[PDB]
């Protein structure tokens, strides 16, 4: 068959809305980053867990970055066609459960394979593996995260595919605590069908080969990264005075 149906008017509108939503919630110049608590990088070439936890030098800055990003993701989610049709309870459940995953996805835009870092400006706003360990996280999360970023980067997603993937990630019916899974699934299916249709008629080969399957696999990968992040957040939370280095939003989402 190899049918390549055209995007429906609705699907075109959905894509346009998501692109617009992303453009309004993701500043590619990272101009607000100077408003976060300043990044501080202490000497830790040894990757000392003891020293990292005692200082957590990069936590205030990166926690502010994550908090800021969660706010943007909330804004993005609210613009996803159908998201407003869900109960506030389900909206919050989806946002809290997908927050870190969407952050990982959206961060791919600042990630660069030039030096395997998230470059958001001058050296000050260039985040490397070492900066994440300075925030209290370990390689058990960072290494696979980097691998995830590279794999995602190599898919060479169109922005349309990128925003659809984030939307699909958020509107997932298999999140613990969801009430109306059926409605959430209907919304996700509409987005998934849009993505499948877009890839089949807009993505040139050979990058289109099994692209949809590869994208869905990334969503599965995110679940694992989510779980690992939650475990590390727990440990991090055990460190005295940690709450002060976080933010109310971060504490609620991951607490
Ligand atoms: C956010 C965004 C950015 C980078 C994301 C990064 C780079 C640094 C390390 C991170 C974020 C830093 C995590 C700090 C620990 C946060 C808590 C909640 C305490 O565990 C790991 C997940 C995503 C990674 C910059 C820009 O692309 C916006 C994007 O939303």
């Amino acid at each position: 068959d190899s049918l390549r149906p055209k995007l429906s008017e609705e699907q075109q509108r959905i894509i346009a809305i998501l692109l617009d939503a992303h453009h309004k919630t993701y500043d590619p110049t990272y101009s607000d980053f100077c408003q976060f608590r300043p990044p501080v990088r202490v000497n830790d070439g040894g990757g000392s867990v003891t020293l990292e936890l005692s200082q957590l030098s990069m936590l205030p800055h990166l926690a502010d970055l994550v908090s800021y990003s969660i706010q943007k993701v909330i804004g993005f989610a609210k613009m996803i066609p159908g998201f407003r049709d869900l109960t506030s309870e389900d909206q919050i459940v989806l946002l809290k459960s997908s927050a870190i995953e969407v952050i990982m996805l959206r961060s791919n835009e600042s990630f660069t394979m030039d030096d395997m870092s998230w470059t958001c400006g001058n050296q000050d706003y260039k985040y490397r593996v070492s900066d994440v360990t300075k925030a209290g996280h370990s390689l058990e999360l960072i290494e696979p995260l980097i691998k995830f970023q590279v794999g995602l980067k190599k898919l060479n997603l169109h922005e349309e595919e990128h925003v659809l993937l984030m939307a699909i990630c958020i509107v997932s019916p298999d999140r613990p605590g969801v009430q109306d899974a059926a409605l959430i699934e209907a919304i996700q299916d509409r987005l998934s069908n849009t993505l499948q249709t877009y890839i089949r008629c807009r993505h040139p080969p050979p990058g289109s080969h099994l692209l949809y399957a590869k994208m869905i696999q990334k969503l599965a990968d995110l679940r694992s990264l989510n779980e690992e992040h939650s475990k590390q957040y727990r440990c991090l939370s055990f460190q005295p005075e940690c709450s002060m280095k976080l933010t109310p939003l971060v504490l609620e989402v991951f607490g």
